């Protein structure tokens, strides 16, 4: 996250990390033993990291968990990035606390004005890198689809929304990917894409959960 704040620690209860001997991704938790991510961030032995802030130090409201199966998206397109989203069913159930909490799918698409928080451990600056090892926090309004499609002629799908600030200074960022927009309390949108991290008109590009909420009822109901 570029121009964020520290959010403090599990102030953001769905959020995970995923790890492989290092983070790579974000996720969100949506239920006990169910994840959601970016297709992007599919890897094999894949082991979910809930109810961290620091995550190079134990604090004490860890949870980790291996992932017993991931399913990505039957659509993916990896060179478009279109329907970037996948699940990851964790071995057992998460123990879910005031700390450790799931995050509701959403019923309605949020709309262009709405204010959102992003999350994650990823890339602090638009120029050169400094990793946080505590999570870092945005507020970002989801923009309307033809300042979105204005910024990235020929890029921006139906599955996809652009959220940010066009004037840039503030956006997600490399290793955000896969972490959770939240808005109202609602999951809508996952870190996909954009065009390097808080440039002018190029603001971050976010998969559309609204769009995909039967598939992940569907699939959680048979796995
Ligand atoms: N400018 C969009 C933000 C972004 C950039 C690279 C990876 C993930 C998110
Ligand atoms: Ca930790």
């Amino acid at each position: 996250i570029v121009g964020g704040y520290t959010c403090g620690a599990n102030t953001v209860p769905y959020q995970v990390s995923l790890n492989s001997g290092y983070h790579f991704c974000g996720g969100s938790l949506i239920n006990s033993q169910w994840v959601v991510s970016a297709a992007h961030c599919y890897k094999s032995g894949i082991q979910v990291r809930l109810g961290e802030d620091n995550i190079n130090v134990v604090e004490g409201n860890e949870q980790f968990i291996s992932a017993s199966k991931s399913i990505v998206h039957p659509s993916y397109n990896s060179n478009t990035l279109n329907n970037d989203i996948m699940l990851i069913k964790l071995k057992s159930a998460a123990s879910l606390n005031s700390r450790v909490a799931s995050i509701s799918l959403p019923t309605s698409c949020a709309s262009a004005g709405t204010q959102c928080l992003i999350s994650g451990w990823g890339n602090t600056k638009s120029s050169g890198t400094s990793y946080p090892d505590v999570l870092k926090c945005l507020k970002a309004p989801i923009l309307s689809d033809s300042s979105c499609k204005s910024a990235y002629p020929g890029q921006i799908t139906s599955n996809m929304f652009c959220a940010g600030y066009l004037e840039g200074g503030k956006d997600s960022c490399q290793g955000d990917s896969g972490g959770p927009v939240v808005c109202s309390g609602k999951l809508q949108g996952i870190v996909s894409w954009g065009s390097g991290c808080a440039q002018k008109n190029k603001p971050g590009v976010y998969t559309k959960v609204c769009n995909y909420v039967s598939w992940i009822k569907q699939t959680i109901a048979s796995n």
